[PDB]
């Protein structure tokens, strides 16, 4: 259970998954890949929206550039215990 | 440039050359951003490593079984951009 190759070992999973009576299954594992590289590419998309805003405006100060920072890290931590009580529809 | 992927990497570049005394709290800040992003990516790679022994790999499962849980796992991550998430919540 190595934590970096968890989606490798998915893939190997759904490679190995070829008897008519799996695909259900394998098609429902490519939708759980396709939705996990989704949610890493918007991850990454929050990394690539605060360098861009904050990091490489060389008209914000260091100090402006500081606080800005302190608080992605602050919202970042809250997000990270954060729980789920609903979604709503749309 | 832009490129998603290589994000991380940018910013660590950045915080690598950032070594100026009046620079160091910005610095600082920056490597609890990249802390905190990689507990992030660790903790969604866990997601899927526990979907993989839990559900995948327990012989016990139908496929029938096994297909529905992948199913709800998927979903709740798709809902997650409409999800009302409470920090630090009431146990
Ligand atoms: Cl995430
Ligand atoms: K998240």
């Amino acid at each position: 259970q190595e934590a970096h190759r968890a989606l490798e070992l998915l893939e190997d999973y759904h490679a190995r998954l070829s008897e008519p009576q799996d695909r259900a299954l394998r098609i429902a594992i490519e939708r759980v890949i396709r939705i996990f590289k989704s949610r890493l590419f918007q991850a990454l998309l929050d990394i690539q929206e605060f360098y861009e805003l904050t990091l490489l405006d060389d008209s914000k100060s260091i100090q402006q550039k500081t606080a800005e920072t302190l608080q992605i890290a602050t919202k970042w931590e809250k997000d990270g215990q954060a729980v789920k009580i609903a979604d709503f529809i749309k």
